[PDB]
């Protein structure tokens, strides 16, 4: 079970190169996980909130055992994902990631590429001011595959929410236990608290997985 | 607040015209539900699991108090609904909804209009099994609107599940609460039994709001 | 063939009811077509441009003969047609039209709904100038179905573009010829010019189907 | 003006590596274009429909002059892409291109990275018969920026049709010449012509450019 990770994230937002790197701790028990980023390429030209999922669900539990990212995690077999972000403004965010494992220590790999923020939209001038709490809905549609959809939105300055859906496909080199193919749907309710400045972004989110209510 | 309620809903599904009339009850307390429709018209041409959602949230209470559905009944204000559903398959559903209140009864008049379901896809050929349970997510815009989207599955013969998208736009008549538009997002978690045949539908449904967990 | 036509939308946008009539002609010939709509219920609470594509493809002739639309109006038989516009606002806009002839005249009767257009939009608040030209993709998944997707955008004041998808899903009475069935996809290109006030819009369509380039 | 070019693309599909290499050739006065591509790590296990577009827009020109992408290789300034593609399937197919220019020659790097198609599915068990022809609509939302989408469709074997949506953002070095910025939209027919081995990918392509018809 994973206890720390770490985090390198690279790529580009409208062309321009970025990079991040920091690490942090979770509870694989609760779900909960926390991590510190920096950049090492100066500040930031974009809003840090849509980094927020791209900066661990193998410290996400199920109520009746592991998750799949999780067993996947002790297992050391592991998993790659494939995520797809469409922000209401044209926008696209692709983020691509892949783990290591060691001794319940994770090391995160993340290729991100954002592109078509507009100049004058919330992103690029940084209006976003939190991520709101999300629930995503969950399907294994065969014994190698995870596909997760979220209905996303993070306010803004002006009052009015900055809309966006994800798409995000999770590919696992093991076949996933029959024991958890057979609940589904399944449900992850997350929050998160942000801290950040401009090469600075300090994350704490909360993770619940649920079936029935 | 709601106790019983009654429902039509009219209109017609790949150009071919189909009526459905029925009466049912509900705990506001708790947001359960449960209904019966009868085709007016013969049998049906297509899958019963795609009225589920055709077939009042008035009934749905919220943590804290009442949902701005139900706050709307007990008012009698009351409140329209737009509803799309956008289905993998390219089939389009829509749905205009209008009530009427009267002393804890509801009285509801759907016009629904669904179009492009393929001849030998899931919903003309009855394959839909069932309606799988789903988590909305709530937002409210502004205070005289609520806009609900969630991602939703209906299991078929073959085991795979059919895919779709549901928006609702709820416009109402009254200002919604400040005590509600304070909490967002909300979302609301639904389970439906339905046991049918090919004039009759029968519906049980649970639904339960939450903003955190 | 048609010559003339004549329709009448109703519905409501944001819950405000909306009321259409006018006449206008076309030419089976080359697609041209146009027409006069005024407002019957006092003048209109939002822009005119979303309501032309509200405000006839009987007229559309293809390369090597009759559009299906064209075909089944000659016919007689006719078609039913369900149109789903969604904004990248949110906001939702359906269409259900009916279509009745008359030695080669049209008389058509609309049922457009829109809603969830926020009140600070372009829409609302009429900020948008025109409709840009567009080209619908079509195809005949079946003989009695066409199905038409358009990537569309209306230009605002501020320079920048409101951006929808249209999805129209037509339903024919009457199998359509093996001869159009063959070619697919068929493309159509579409130009408006729009002379409106607050109570009257005039517009002038122009459409060019096409199979190769 | 660019008249020959060669390509790599790597990246995955379904977690499964793969790797193409090849050369072709180009008119940059009609937008004709031509490749051959072959695997460096055996028999693909996917259809190669879906690899066409990931195998050179510098060779489209404009009815009155050079399109962004040609002026921008004829300037040596180029221009990075971030493609989406989403299919009716649930599959996600992401493309991030990269060019290098040198006399008339052009080098592409593209890392495509391909997740959620079912086993059953027209993809993976190589059902896709061909690509059927395109028009795209292109907007210029600033001078730096270039967005591009699709309706796009591949027939299958049992003669139905394959959807997705295409969605390419294009994000140039240097300013797009206010010429090309005034006529908007622009629209790109497409046409394609494979022959296709295991190991062995042969692509025609024809690109025309509009804006009016």
């Amino acid at each position: 079970l994973p206890t720390t990770h770490e985090v390198h994230v690279y790529g580009s937002i409208n062309g321009v190169e970025f990079d991040l790197v920091g690490s942090g701790k979770g509870n694989p028990k609760d779900g909960s996980e926390e991590i510190q980023v920096k950049s090492t390429k100066g500040p930031l030209g974009f809003s840090p909130y849509i980094v927020v999922p791209n900066i661990f669900h193998q410290y996400l539990p199920f109520p009746d055992g592991m998750s799949p990212f999780q067993a996947a995690a002790d297992d050391g077999s592991g998993y790659v994902v494939h995520r797809t972000i469409q922000f209401e403004d044209g926008a696209s965010l692709t983020g691509n990631y892949r783990y290591s494992y060691d001794g319940g220590h994770i090391k995160g790999e993340f290729h991100v590429v954002g592109s078509g923020f507009p100049a004058d939209g919330p992103v690029m001038t940084k209006s976003l001011t939190a991520v709101d709490w999300s629930v995503a809905t969950m399907l294994f549609p065969n014994d190698t595959t995870v596909v997760s959809t979220i209905d996303w939105t993070c306010p803004t300055t002006s009052g009015k929410r900055y809309h966006a859906t994800l798409r995000t496909n999770y590919t696992f080199a093991k076949p996933i236990a029959a024991t958890i193919l057979q609940k589904q749907p399944m449900f992850v309710f997350r929050k998160t608290e942000v801290k950040a400045s401009d090469a600075e972004i300090n994350l704490k989110e909360w993770q619940k997985a649920f079936h029935d209510l």
